[PDB]
DNA sequence: CCAAAAGAAGCGGAGCTTC
């Protein structure tokens, strides 16, 4: 404990006492960190940072001398360290803002003097910045060490973070604004992405800070301090770049979009550096200069990521040895830039990749105001894109003179679904046009005879790159399709390619030919697909044709199928056997493939066969309202309105309807893992009304080329025969917004009943500004709702089967029950801390508590099994980080703004994430995993979660390989593996400690809506207990079933497209008999091992 | 549904209050 004399050595000018125990002034700095036993950071010790790191990046020999080590990036070149030059004299500047915001500090209201006085103005929590400033004579100033080092993490983070922010959805800024999903005005989603929320900026800059200081937090100090430090100085360091226009901050007014909604949002944006940059080239020269262990950085070579030790942003979850092996063998994998793409791309330019692949150039006058948002978003995501990848290229095209033999590595780690992700946001797992650019995957393929089976896999990787449904045919079928593509629409586009892989020459109208020979098939990897074909027929050598081109070993409607095959637990039945052969388990037909049962079993997938489902419920709910004429006009009118807008709904001439799987792909998959209806209404409503000002803006695009043509014969031309087609058209679209938004359905005792919103659609429509408002987007979504969602719904439950139901529900219930008590119980732990904290006479309040009380409260609660494990991955459902647990500010800027909250590593509820998190994570994440560690594991591979892109060379054993892992997977049991916490959980709860609220929340899933009122607390724990004995009796359905099947002959195709199945060989022969004789067989079985259970 | 949370600011020195 020698850590009070080493620290004050280092820092002995900070005002005040590094004793707790003092009576005046203490220095909480000094009294929250210690130095490190190894070296963490290079600017400890240095008397000025800024003076040192920019003389350290001032050239090549005093930056190989500055890193103790014999070669620097060859990317640091002299165009790259006059701009660093540049940035480190900007340096200069925020540390001069700085140094005035604290000035400014200490003389308003007499702080300064008041503090030279002994007034504690370093406990506030504006005042924690003064932990880190010295006496200089009347008055204080920063540490320079200090100051000047933060400033350093401040540049870095200004380079760097917008590639490091995390991806805003409609769920996301749903629970940023309080604007319910539904009702989110168009382009704020766009608005609040492109943005960064004050925690959000904050703690990433935090996190920096601390990391440079490159101290160690003492486990005894509190964490108002540890945290609140850097935290304070993030703060500050974010009001100095506002002040220098390197951050814009945007205050949203959310009374604009809801006028009840009384939030102000603060909204950060780092200003953009220029494309051509130098730095860009090397954005990370001080990060690697600063730090012994970088974190940003690129690997090249044999420079290797480290394995992570523990789940991503889950401390308490350290990663199983077997995902620690799964992770070293996907960070093993060479990534290669693919040069014709990237010149491809070059030649190209973005401004055309943008008119390609997003909207082009937008003018503001022939576009309808929401469909402009919708498209700055899609041009948006394309151009960070592209900007992305060039930078990557720059800096690769310095490590060599042949940028395709460079090897690039990237780093990953597991999440809390179990997912392998790789990090960062532009890499080819996550960033499509970057996937075509830099690939895993290779081959040599002898390509002189199209007989060959190399011909043949090429064929494949070709026909789905350009949108042929691959796993749906047979090869042979699929090398037709291919060839009558190639030979025909696509001809003038390969024509186009073959002169580029001549000249490297593209021509003006270069997008028209490729938009026009595409069609709906474009994608970043059909252009690549292009590109190979094209460079196949100008090869000097086709019997050694070098390429990355890739197949897709891809699961078919793979998280539903899994939570079939893995919490289906009672007895077979026929439907169930056909219904998962529509997902690849083959039962009874030996070496049977995907594309076997497509062509010649079974045409429509798990997607299409609950559509089917979806139409015959929509008949019994039409039946039941036969007489009702209000009630079938409608229905009549919500499918009108979605025929007339969407592709997957169709309504033929005398009134048929047509129904396809896309509609009930997402539907059914978020079912499952316990979405409501009505927010699955609110979706099909948003795509609907997309689809509607998308129409405005092909209105207005019209009226501009033919001012004289009438509103039907500009809003439903392209859609339309004749003009008086288009004319029935338009009268369809009046008359089904006016009913749709003037009438709704209600449920009153399981009757439909018609009401008036008195809030209809009416008014001459402006294609400019016409927007569908909350309280019509809310009509649309209660006809939604009642008409279309809830007959899906009871579609999806006859597809699914309602074992699975009963199943996910218990999963449910149990894990919600548990994450209430873990929640209440931490904060319970800790109230009963601060109450004895209270007596302390060295705590204030706002101080919070150490990292060592938090670990004590922790641990406490590990004999409630917070932890689910399968003996190969470890969920922790209820971890999250919240601002609950401590509910207080950790730190303010110094004009007492930017007031970041105090958040806390804690459970909290759950809610319906045990479904997804164990049905994601037994599913695809252990297939994933099991793939990249089993014996004999694919090499060369690009794994997306649920799908595997495979060099030409190795798609047969691979995707046996990949089909495998999937009954590898299909041996697990995540309802055994959450009984097994659950039980241990409910011999040491106690439902009497628990708050009333806590008690509450466990009342509506463990009992009934007509119990939750006078529920005593014995009577909840009788009910959680019941949940046990549920779990426990599906856990052992399921495990039966398993070991039944394994002894039947099943030939698995999950992973299609190859035509590669994984044969079990199970030794009872189930051939030639229908699922009916199946199902009995195998129940046979089932009770056969049951009974050996009762011995 | 899930894979990461996430209002601002005056006055005063925490936390209530107004927008
Ligand atoms: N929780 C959640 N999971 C999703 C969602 N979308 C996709 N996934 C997961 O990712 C898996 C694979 O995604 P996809 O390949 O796009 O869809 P798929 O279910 O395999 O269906 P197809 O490939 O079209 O046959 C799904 O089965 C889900 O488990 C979603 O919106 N919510
Ligand atoms: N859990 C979860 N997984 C998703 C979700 N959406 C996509 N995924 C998974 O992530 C993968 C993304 O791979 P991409 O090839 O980039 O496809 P994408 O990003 O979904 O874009 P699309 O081509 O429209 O499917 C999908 O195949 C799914 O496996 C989601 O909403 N939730
Ligand atoms: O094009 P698919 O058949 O691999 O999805
Ligand atoms: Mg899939």
């Amino acid at each position: 404990e020698e850590l009070k004399e080493g620290i004050d050595a280092v820092y002995p000018s900070l005002v005040g006492t590094a004793d707790s125990k003092a009576e005046g002034i203490k220095n909480y700095f000094k009294l929250s960190f210690t130095l490190p036993e190894e070296q963490k950071s290079r600017t400890v010790g240095s008397e000025a940072p800024l003076k040192d790191v920019a003389q350290a990046l001032s050239s090549r020999a005093r930056y190989e001398l500055f890193t103790e080590k014999e070669t620097a990036n060859p990317a640091f070149n002299g165009e790259v360290i006059k701009r660093y030059k540049e940035l480190m004299e900007h340096g200069e500047g925020i540390a001069d803002i700085l140094r005035s915001r604290l000035a400014k500090f200490l003389n308003t209201k007499d702080v300064g003097k008041r503090f030279a006085q002994g007034t504690e103005a370093n406990r506030w929590v504006g005042g924690k910045l003064l932990n880190i400033v010295e006496q200089d004579g009347d008055t204080f100033k920063y540490n320079e060490q200090l100051l000047q080092t933060a400033v350093l993490a401040g540049l870095q983070w200004r380079l760097t973070a917008t590639s490091n922010t995390a991806i805003k959805d409609a769920k996301d800024v749903a629970a940023i604004t309080g604007i319910d999903q539904a009702l989110l005005p168009e382009g704020l989603v766009e608005q609040f992405d492109t943005g960064m929320t004050l925690t959000e900026a904050v703690s990433s800059l935090a996190q920096k800070i601390e990391s440079y200081w490159g101290l160690s937090r003492n486990p005894n100090a509190p964490l108002g301090y540890t945290k609140g430090i850097p935290t304070a100085m993030a703060a500050e360091i974010l009001a100095a770049f506002v002040e220098s226009t390197d951050v814009v901050e945007n205050i949203v007014d959310m009374s604009e979009i809801d006028p009840d909604n009384k939030k102000t949002i603060g909204l950060y944006t780092i200003t953009e550096l220029d494309s051509f940059d130098p730095i860009n080239s090397f954005p990370t020269a001080i990060e690697e200069a600063v730090l012994v262990n970088p974190t940003e950085k690129m690997f090249f070579g044999d420079d290797i990521p480290p394995v992570a030790n523990t789940q991503l942003r889950n401390p308490a979850v350290r990663n199983t040895p077997e995902q620690k092996a799964a992770l070293k063998a996907e960070q093993a994998t060479e990534f290669y830039v693919h040069t014709p793409m990237v010149q491809f791309y070059e030649t190209l330019g973005k401004d055309r990749i943008l008119e390609l692949m997003g909207a082009g150039t937008l003018n503001k006058e022939l576009l309808n105001d929401n469909h402009a948002k919708s498209l700055e978003g899609k041009n948006r995501s394309v151009e960070d894109s592209y900007n992305q990848l060039f930078s990557v290229i720059e800096q690769v095209r310095a490590q060599s003179e042949d940028i395709s033999t460079v090897p690039i590595h990237y780093a990953y780690n597991m999440t809390r679904v179990g997912r392998m992700q790789m990090l960062g946001k532009y890499n080819p797992q996550s960033a499509k046009l970057v996937r075509e650019a830099i690939l895993p995957t290779k081959a040599t393929l002898d390509l002189s005879n199209q007989n060959n089976e190399d011909f043949s896999a090429f064929q494949l990787g070709l026909a789905q790159a350009l949108d042929i449904k691959v796993h749906t045919m047979t090869r042979e079928v699929m090398s037709d399709e291919l060839t009558k593509l190639l030979e025909g629409n696509l001809k003038p586009a390969i024509d186009m390619m073959v002169e580029f892989n001549t000249t490297g020459s593209l021509p003006e109208n270069a997008v028209d030919v490729l938009n026009t020979a595409l069609g709906d098939r474009k994608s970043f990897v059909a252009l690549m697909a292009l590109m190979e074909y094209s460079r196949y027929l100008v090869a000097e050598d086709k019997s050694a044709f070098v390429t990355p081109l890739y197949v897709e070993a891809d699961g078919v409607t793979n998280g539903p199928i899994n939570a079939m095959m893995l919490m289906t637990g009672g007895l077979f039945t026929p439907d169930w056997i056909r219904n998962i052969a529509k997902g690849g388990l083959f039962i009874g037909s030996p070496n049977k493939t995907m594309n076997e049962h497509r062509s010649t079993a079974d045409n429509n997938d798990l997607y299409q066969a609950s559509t089917n489902a979806l139409m015959e419920s929509l008949g019994k709910l039409r039946s039941n309202y036969a007489s009702n004429m209000p009630i079938q006009s409608q229905i009549d009118s919500l499918l009108s309105l979605m025929d007339l807008f969407l592709p997957d709904i169709n309504l033929g001439e005398n009134g048929a309807l047509e129904l396809k799987r896309g509609i009930a792909k997402n539907p059914l998959t978020i079912t499952i893992y316990g979405s409501g209806a009505r927010g699955i209404a609110g979706k099909l409503v948003s795509s609907v009304t997309d689809a509607i000002y998308e129409r405005m803006s092909d209105v207005l695009k019209a009226r501009a080329k033919d001012p004289n043509i009438s509103a039907a014969m500009a809003m439903f031309g392209k859609q339309a025969a004749s003009e008086a087609h288009a004319e029935e058209l338009l009268a369809r679209f009046l008359k089904d917004m006016e009913t749709l938004t003037s009438t709704v359905p209600v449920k009153r005792k399981g009757v439909l009943e018609l009401q008036s919103t008195g809030t209809g659609a009416k008014g001459k429509i402006n294609p400019k500004t016409y927007t569908i408002k909350g309280e019509q987007l809310k009509a649309l979504q209660e006809n939604m709702l009642h008409f279309f969602v809830e007959p899906l719904r009871n579609g999806i439950t006859q597809t699914v089967g309602e074992s699975l139901v009963y199943s996910t529900e218990q999963l449910q219930k149990a894990t919600q029950i548990q994450s209430v008590v873990l929640e209440d119980m931490f904060k319970q732990r800790v109230q009963e801390k601060l109450a004895e904290k209270a007596k302390d006479p060295t705590w204030k309040k706002g101080d919070f508590l150490t990292q060592k009380e938090l670990n004590d409260i922790q641990a406490s609660l590990n004999n409630l099994a917070p932890m689910i494990e399968t003996g190969s991955q470890t969920f922790y459902i209820a971890g999250s980080e919240n601002a609950e647990v401590a509910n207080q500010v950790l730190a303010t800027n110094l004009d007492d703004r930017m007031r970041v909250p105090m958040s806390i590593y804690a459970p909290a509820q759950a809610g319906v994430a045990g479904i997804p998190f164990m049905t994601i994570g037994t599913g695809d994440g252990m297939m994933m995993q099991t793939l990249s560690t089993m014996k004999g594991a694919p090499k060369n591979t690009l794994k997306i979660f649920d799908g595997m892109n495979i060099g030409l060379n190795d798609i047969t054993d691979a995707s046996r390989k990949a089909n495998e892992a999937v009954y590898t997977s299909w041996q697990g049991n995540p309802i055994k593996n959450v009984y097994e916490s659950y039980a241990k959980f409910m011999k040491n709860v106690d439902f009497s400690k628990l708050s009333p609220e806590a008690l509450e929340a466990i009342g509506k899933s463990a009992l009934e809506y007509d119990q939750r009122e006078n529920a005593t607390v014995d009577d909840i724990a009788n009910a959680a207990s019941l949940i046990e004995r549920n779990l426990r009796n599906i856990a052992l359905g399921v495990d039966i079933r398993h070991k039944v099947l394994d002894k039947v002959n099943l030939s698995i195709d999950q992973m299609a497209a190859v035509g590669a199945p994984y044969q079990n060989n199970g030794k009872i022969d189930l051939s030639n008999m229908t699922p009916e004789q199946q199902a009995d067989e195998l129940n046979k079985l089932f009770r056969e091992e049951l009974e050996a259970r009762k011995q």
